[PDB]
């Protein structure tokens, strides 16, 4: 069903994909708890704390090579703004492994990503912060296009006190055409360029901290 | 000072607060003290299903004149108001707990620095039922952070189905940031804005089959000219 | 047109309620049409009219399907026995006439008849039961019985029709002895429907609320059962 | 604070809800929460998966001291935890001031970490099922997490076996609800409509007596 899903996301811009299909083997519960749990370890840099790694696709090569460099520089002392790497358990999980295959896969059966080219494969691992007092919001705020022609956005926890980061799309900014709220480990939501899309902010009315943790998985050519 | 026994109005006490934030976050139990305000309530709530309406959200608008002289409200025979919609039913006017909501709030704007007493006031009535569909989701207008014309508005909460996600609120100091997060959910939960501060109601949306409704009553606090 | 048939068989629906002895459906049976988004809000608003009881209101009226007929007939009399437990307000014509609620019926009654559960050599009595439970801070709502149970009637159909947002509970429970939960259903949606044998146990959750308002879980009974 | 009327109150009700917001006054406190919470994916097993530590409080002996003389036992982090401490001084601070436990025999203050797994097929449900009254003459209910999937785990409150009187339902860490034997109460059972597993972490404070 990937080629009518593909041929889907290339008319509307946009794609949610249910997380069934990362959930067949039993052995992939345990794998998602090793995941989650990983999102405790990330380093704060206010808002929100991130880490950073990439894959190298080079054309013909069916493997992922890691690249030892992760500075990240954004289409837009401490001007690089660099991230910390994914730790390593993390990145060697094959759940983890399997589902940038699917994202791999599914980016290569696009007309807008060609496979003569050589692709960056970037990780985003993301742990949005929310407070009574303090609010968790992006940059930008509002509606937007992510630099990469490619993204996918993967939920990998909610705690139950958040509320908000729900997903918008907009063909426009002059209005909204769709809302998807994300709510289990593995719902995923890939976006293209042909439609602006948003995260409404995270908060909470309790008095621990709300968090939300998303991996996105990128798709972009090297120089 | 601290707090007050049992009754805790502290209506001045919540005025300083709604000054130096620029919001103020206002409980229902105020307005749930009479027994059978809960019964006003449902029949306030009931007329949101008689709003008639580009289908994101259905709309009525009515007006009171408070004029220095006395202390009365005069429902004004215009409704007229520029960003025609139907005016609000009698049977929502003249029911008492919308009228103590209204004079509740009343007493509260004219305790504010921003109402002069002494100034002819126009006491606006919105009443707005935003609708929902899985593939149609409802959005405010404006669409994100902004401020209102009118310097000082009571956002009530009237009704919320089940099946609906977001129309959260949000309080910005300015527009690249969010300070502060506050989603009513219970009916007659209350938001007063002034513009102090940016705001903004997120998008209303259902991950269900059925259609979402999000009911809520404007009071707004004007000059007539 | 050539058109495909999708979903599931009801009679292969009705294989697995025969062997578990519960079934969740969902509403997207009884949303097929644009109308019934407009059927369910006048379905919806009824409840408001119910009565209070003298834990929750609730409203009774049935049909009669005699076996030498195909006619069916709604009875002039609502006299409900329930052993350990009179008389009881009659749902209104306006809710029992509105289409969504014949197809509801309907569609219940096709599914009792092809269950090997009702035998189709007996006067059977379609019963229909309007209740809107309705619990506070104060008086969370609570049914008789309070837990695991089974209902009078060989066949029931328990189909939501509202819930307020502030309400917590009224959770369903599928117990196949009193001795371990094995199924846990919430209702959540308007028309999802969850039907009950009487192989199994069942029990719904009381309802709260932490708010300061009414909480109200709306809810619509089709049962069949025998005339005598 | 007010370790005075709550105590009345719980021995009139029976029964008695505590706020987070006593045991979240120090920002350490929220650091402290998240390490007694990471603990619970260690919890071995099946509906449930617990841990059982106890204290002794000798009535001559002037604290309660770890004993060392069947479920795993909680593992030392978890009772090294300050916040885990303070909780538990909280709790014999507050049985001790009531009347309902004897100062005059030595006293058992039990720990059960409990995590409730539920899944879509297999909904996770207590032992007993429904409305009881614990052995133990004081109960501490601790929430410590619930996954955003799960439904249900709902407290009741019964002054009889044939009435709901109260509805509480805890949602977040270290909100607490005591409990005496004057109520009956229950927990309902665990479930989830996701396609993942959801959990429910207590922590449970009792008092009983040695013997
Ligand atoms: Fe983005
Ligand atoms: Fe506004
Ligand atoms: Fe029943
Ligand atoms: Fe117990
Ligand atoms: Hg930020
Ligand atoms: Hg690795
Ligand atoms: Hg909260
Ligand atoms: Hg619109
Ligand atoms: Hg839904
Ligand atoms: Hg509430
Ligand atoms: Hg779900």
């Amino acid at each position: 069903s990937i080629e009518e899903k593909v041929h889907e996301f290339e008319s509307k811009g946009f794609l949610e994909i249910s997380n069934e299909i990362f959930l067949q083997e039993e052995e992939n519960h345990s794998l998602l708890t090793q995941a989650q749990l990983d999102y405790y370890n990330l380093e704060d840099d206010e808002c929100r704390a991130r880490s950073y790694s990439r894959y190298i696709k080079y054309v013909d090569s069916p493997d992922y090579i890691l690249d030892n460099s992760n500075d990240y520089f954004q289409s837009k002392g401490g001007k690089v703004r660099q991230f910390n790497s994914i730790n390593d358990s993390f990145l060697c999980n094959p759940l983890i492994q399997n589902i940038v295959r699917f994202d791999t896969e599914f980016a290569f059966k696009t007309n807008i990503i060609d496979k003569s080219k050589d692709l960056i494969i970037g990780l985003h691992q993301v742990r949005y912060k929310a407070t009574k007092e303090r609010p968790s919001f992006s940059s930008p705020i509002w509606l937007h296009k992510d630099d990469e022609p490619v993204v996918f956005l993967h939920l990998m926890n909610l705690s139950n006190t958040a509320i908000g980061g729900d997903n918008l799309i907009a063909n426009s900014p002059r209005e909204i055409n769709q809302f998807i709220s994300l709510k289990e480990p593995l719902e995923t939501l890939v976006f293209g360029q042909k439609v602006f899309h948003a995260v409404t902010p995270l908060g909470t009315e309790c008095s621990t901290e709300a968090f939300r943790d998303i991996l996105l998985v990128t798709f972009s050519y090297k120089e």
